[PDB]
């Protein structure tokens, strides 16, 4: 069983930009979520081999995690805030799709998502 290559975190062909909103996503949003008690399952790509979930990448064709998000923000990979928001929403959705409602990981994701939403409710207007 093999993992797919992880999502890219830089690309010379993709335009890059810093915006005040992306900075807020790194400094406030990601910072807050990263150190939460439930962040650890989401801090890196799902290692389907070592975790023994060999159907994970049969079901999840759009893998995303906060390690990837963090590196993309750090690298200025994103053009806008909406690209970054999308990656968080992809991560959460992947968890809900693969796992069964109720399950512990799902409750962890929900708590993380609640906090995410609270933080992006205060995204600044772009300068
Ligand atoms: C929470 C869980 C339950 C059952 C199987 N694997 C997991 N793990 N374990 C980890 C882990 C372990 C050590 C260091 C970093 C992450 N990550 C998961 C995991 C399982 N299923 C998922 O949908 C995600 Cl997003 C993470």
């Amino acid at each position: 069983s093999m993992n797919p290559p992880p999502p890219e975190t830089s690309n010379p062909n993709k335009p890059k930009r810093q915006t005040n909103q992306l900075q807020y996503l790194l400094r406030v949003v990601l910072k807050t979520l990263w150190k939460h008690q439930f962040a650890w399952p989401f801090q890196q790509p799902v290692d389907a081999v070592k975790l023994n979930l060999p159907d994970y990448y049969k079901i999840i064709k759009t893998p995303m995690d906060m390690g990837t998000i963090k590196k993309r923000l750090e690298n200025n990979y994103y053009w806008n805030a909406q690209e970054c928001i999308q990656d968080f929403n992809t991560m959460f959705t992947n968890c809900y799709i693969y796992n069964k409602p109720g399950d512990d990981i799902v409750l962890m994701a929900e708590a993380l998502e609640k906090l995410f939403l609270q933080k992006i409710n205060e995204l600044p207007t772009e300068e």
